């Protein structure tokens, strides 16, 4: 089987992008963002608590004939910007882009934080790393890719994710018209649960490419690229009246700027993200100071290639045996 799905950004400024999926019998369609980094496929419910859903389509587990309570299992999610969400589990079917799987954990949200109740666009998360990450207790759950992937024509899915524009996520097939040249595969390490590689190096602009090993994760839910602070430096070092601003919470740059490119290492191939990929505009309504799509991760604990880099690129997500990524640029 394959399955096949157009992923749309839910604002100008490519914060994040959904995915519609639909759940449950008759079909309940939520819009969901689709994360590589975190492994809990969880929705806003009937069950959520009601101050705290705000325009968002909401899952009724009650309306689906084959929705069934997971007995005892609850769950409880916090993410690396401080969000969180928690509930209770059913199993239920799911489908993504004509793909279905039976008996996928569903869960439910009873509670979320604020930032998830302030997004109306997006219903809840799929997510799509490893399934060790995975917060159900006391019986841990599988990703859906997980239970899909021995059904699958190849065990992988892609993300082709637009520039101001949507594309799209694709299961068990590799479109080879979703990209030009080569795709170059790369290690993956799964001991924390990521997609987690180790890029060859980085470019600033037209600068010289400096060879040097980057540990980090493909996260298709964090919106920037956060690099070492030494990284980091170097590329707004280019960029005039570029700074960090601790009040803002991050490196900021003039808004008339024309912002370099940034080259990160795959193997010995490279994927080139345009300087336009890292602006995300003002930093509050009407400023001419705007913020910058390349962050420093120094405290965070990771490197982390969210958005801003991947979709600059065709990704592979190889979930063989052994997995790998694979990067080609389109």
């Amino acid at each position: 089987s394959t399955g096949s799905a157009t992923t749309t950004p839910i604002d100008s400024l490519d914060d994040a992008y959904i995915t519609p999926v639909q759940i449950g019998t008759p079909a309940q369609t939520l819009n969901l963002d689709f994360d590589t980094g975190s492994s809990d496929l969880w929705v806003f419910s009937s069950e959520t608590t009601a101050s705290e859903v705000d325009g968002q389509t909401i899952y009724t587990p009650s309306k689906s004939t084959t929705a069934k309570l997971l007995s005892g299992a609850t769950w409880s999610i916090s993410y690396g910007d401080g969000s969180s969400s928690s509930g209770d589990v059913y199993t239920d079917t799911v489908s993504v882009g004509g793909l279905t799987v039976t008996g996928q954990a569903v869960e439910s949200a009873k509670k979320v934080s604020s930032s998830f109740t302030e997004d109306s666009t997006i219903d809840g998360l799929l997510g799509l790393a490893f399934s060790t990450l995975n917060t159900v207790s006391p019986t841990q759950q599988k990703t859906f890719f997980d239970n899909a992937k021995a059904s699958l024509d190849s065990p992988v899915f892609t993300a082709d994710l637009g520039y101001h524009a949507p594309g799209t996520y694709n299961f068990g097939f590799i479109d080879t018209t979703a990209y030009t040249g080569s795709i170059t595969y790369t290690a993956v390490s799964t001991k924390q649960g990521f997609w987690e590689w180790t890029s060859t190096g980085y470019a600033v602009g037209s600068g010289t490419f400096k060879s040097t090993s980057i540990d980090g994760i493909a996260d298709t839910g964090t919106t920037l690229l956060y690099l070492p602070a030494t990284v980091v430096s170097a590329y707004w070092a280019q960029v005039s009246g570029a700074k960090s601003s601790s009040s803002v919470g991050g490196y900021v740059f003039p808004c008339s700027a024309t912002l370099p490119s940034f080259t990160f290492g795959v193997g010995s191939a490279r994927i080139v993200i345009p300087g336009d990929y890292i602006d995300f505009g003002p930093i509050s309504t009407g400023s001419s100071s705007c913020f910058g799509g390349i962050q420093s991760s120094a405290g965070i604990g990771i490197n982390i290639f969210g958005d801003v880099a991947l979709k600059a690129a065709f990704v592979v997500f190889n979930g063989a045996t052994t997995p790998t990524l694979g990067f080609a640029s389109k």
